[PDB]
């Protein structure tokens, strides 16, 4: 189990203003650090984030948040469910900012809420130092569908800290898992009035203003201002990264498909949906052309990393804690251990490994 640990710098808040955290599972025989970044959407307004306070309260708040957690997946300590990273020190930050990890914006009189996801980091990383990652050897920022693009719009921030903090020995990586978006167009059009079915675009342009969100920095001086909301898209941010980040996305991701207003029920898929799904697939493939380290299998699911039963699906017959470990081999082109893993078959569910 990991246990829970509030942030001791009680101005680093949630987004109701109670205080942060981290779950910590120490491995005093480790020198690997793996913090992983919650996921679950975002608010992008104050009616919609107080909606959110009502019925996803646990992702605007630390008031209920349990004691400990299990770790699972890639979090797990059984080498039999991890095999990749089952001996390193498991952190689990939860997602309680509603920002996709970007707000620096404390709660005021002007603000009814506060959105301090890249502070929240920051300052897990800050105290995490004193509790061991002082001597950390790699630094593995990890996260999942709002957290796996907080992975992008942070590694290189985490680095800089470390750096500047006087620790140029902790080399860090990131590990990006559905969080690879495309700003593409919707099948059908719809009204953007809620979080789960508005046009990914215009969702996070207000959203990024309602935050004062920060995009990594090689990335807002091509965009500039205004604009920043491009950095928000995996193809858009990854190449003006220097840390070394595997990205792992499912080639026809729910959450890509619920933004495009697509909804598979079961009947028989036409001419328009089935070139629709192609489309995508093919254009997500294509946007990984270029990223060395990458897993991408072609199925239909959401998230991956800290499912219990991550090790199952394969490409190309070579699973994930595989690739993953091929990637720690290549940041010491490799002989049976392959590091760029993306499915071209073209339909959901056409590799056999897919979750059922
Ligand atoms: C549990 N589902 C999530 O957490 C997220 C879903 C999406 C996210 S995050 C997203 C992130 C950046 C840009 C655009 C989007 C739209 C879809
Ligand atoms: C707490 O965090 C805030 C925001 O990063 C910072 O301004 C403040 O100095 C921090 N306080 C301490 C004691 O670290």
């Amino acid at each position: 189990d990991l246990r829970l640990h509030l942030l001791l710098n009680t101005s680093v808040t949630c987004n109701d203003g109670s205080p942060a955290g981290y779950y910590l599972k120490e491995s005093r025989g480790s020198r690997r650090w793996l913090l992983f970044l919650e996921g679950g959407w975002y608010c992008f307004n104050r009616e919609n984030c107080d909606s959110r306070y009502d019925t996803m309260r646990r992702l605007m708040s630390s008031r209920d948040w349990p004691r400990t957690r299990t770790g699972t997946g890639i979090l797990s300590s059984q080498p039999e469910e991890n095999p990749y990273w089952w001996n390193a020190n498991m952190v689990f930050i939860p997602y309680c900012s509603s920002d996709v990890w970007s707000g620096a914006s404390s709660k005021s009189e002007k603000n009814e809420y506060a959105f301090m996801g890249a502070l929240i980091i920051q300052e897990v990383v800050r105290e995490l130092l004193g509790r061991g990652l002082s001597g950390a050897k790699v630094l593995l920022l990890a996260g999942s569908s709002a957290g796996g693009t907080g992975v992008l719009l942070n590694v290189d921030r985490v680095a800089e800290q470390l750096e500047k903090l006087g620790y140029p020995a902790i080399q860090v990586r990131g590990l990006a898992d559905s969080g690879w978006f495309l700003d593409n167009k919707q099948y059908r059009h719809t009204d953007c009035v809620d979080t789960i079915t508005c046009a990914p675009t215009e969702a996070i342009r207000r959203g990024i203003r309602y935050w004062n969100g920060v995009v990594p920095e090689r990335c807002r001086r091509q965009f500039q201002e205004g604009e920043e909301w491009n950095c928000f898209f995996g193809y858009k941010v990854y190449p003006t990264l220097r840390s070394p980040v595997f990205v792992v996305q499912w080639l026809f991701d729910e959450a890509q498909l619920t933004v495009d207003n697509v909804h598979l029920t079961g009947q028989p898929v036409q001419e328009g949906l089935r070139l629709y799904i192609q489309n995508l697939g093919r254009e997500l493939r294509h946007t990984l052309k270029d990223v060395p380290a990458s897993f991408a299998p072609a199925c239909l699911s959401h998230e991956i990393i800290i499912r219990s039963h991550w090790t199952d699906v394969q490409v190309k017959g070579t699973s994930l804690p595989r690739a993953l470990h091929c990637w720690d081999r290549s940041l010491h082109p490799l002989k049976g251990c392959p590091v760029h893993l993306v499915d071209s078959c073209p339909w959901p569910h056409c590799n056999p490994s897919c979750p059922t």
